[PDB]
């Protein structure tokens, strides 16, 4: 599923994450424009052979099980395809544990580089929330 920004938006919060560990709205929509284009199917092969899945572009080498990253962890206890579902559920599940291990949503490069500092705000103007 490609969502809209404003559904996206609305889906995140309804799932509880504005504000989550401190990062506004608008930062969770930043993160999922430039990780997957807010497209729940994107996909992307990572030099370690791990493999990144859905809005938020969660690894497999860590958080999800897709069967072919050896050594790797599952530390959300789910299939990397629960990722890939219209349903938002089980990524931002995830990407809340993610968030909380530490390094803050720097753990999303793509946030780091794209979204930090910038006037995220943006991402959330006009919708009905
Ligand atoms: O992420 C932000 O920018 C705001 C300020 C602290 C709580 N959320
Ligand atoms: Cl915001
Ligand atoms: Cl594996
Ligand atoms: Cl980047």
């Amino acid at each position: 599923k490609v969502f809209g920004r404003c559904e996206l938006a609305a889906a995140m919060k309804r799932h509880g994450l504005d504000n989550y560990r401190g990062y506004s709205l608008g930062n969770w929509v930043c993160a999922a424009k430039f990780e997957s284009n807010f497209n729940t199917q994107a996909t992307n092969r990572n030099t370690d052979g791990s493999t990144d899945y859905g809005i938020l572009q969660i690894n497999s080498r860590w958080w999800c099980n897709d069967g072919r990253t050896p050594g790797s962890r599952n530390l959300c206890n789910i299939p990397c395809s629960a990722l890939l579902s219209s349903d938002i559920t089980a990524s931002v599940n995830c990407a809340k544990k993610i968030v909380s291990d530490g390094n803050g949503m720097n753990a999303w490069v793509a946030w780091r580089n794209r979204c930090k500092g910038t006037d995220v705000q943006a991402w959330i103007r006009g919708c009905r929330l």
